[PDB]
């Protein structure tokens, strides 16, 4: 199961701890800033795990925007996986949803 994550969250700081947390995870985190730019990071991350484990694959998308269940989805029937969208704000909150993504 290859697990990745995405972010769209620019703090120096956070950007470091969420990088620091998924890189020691072997997670295949890809930082891009734009909403468009997302979908393509988000597409190879659809193209790398398809390449093997797409069957069933999990993501984390880490953004700073208000999400909607529906909003998940949108983007979850956009690569296939299992991505679990996730709007963060201080870099603590954001290793702690690395933790209960890779170690749920």
């Amino acid at each position: 199961m290859t697990l990745f994550v995405l972010i769209l969250s620019n703090d120096k700081k956070l950007i470091e701890e969420a990088r620091k947390m998924a890189e020691k995870a072997n997670l295949i985190l890809i930082t891009v800033g734009d909403e468009e730019e997302l979908k393509k990071a988000i597409k190879k991350a659809d193209d790398i795990a398809k390449k093997q484990n797409s069957s069933e694959a999990k993501i984390l998308i880490l953004l700073e925007k208000p999400v909607s269940p529906e909003y998940e989805k949108k983007l979850q029937k956009y690569a296939d996986a299992e991505v679990r969208v996730r709007t963060v704000t201080s870099p603590d909150e954001a290793k702690r949803w690395i933790k209960e993504f890779s170690e749920e």
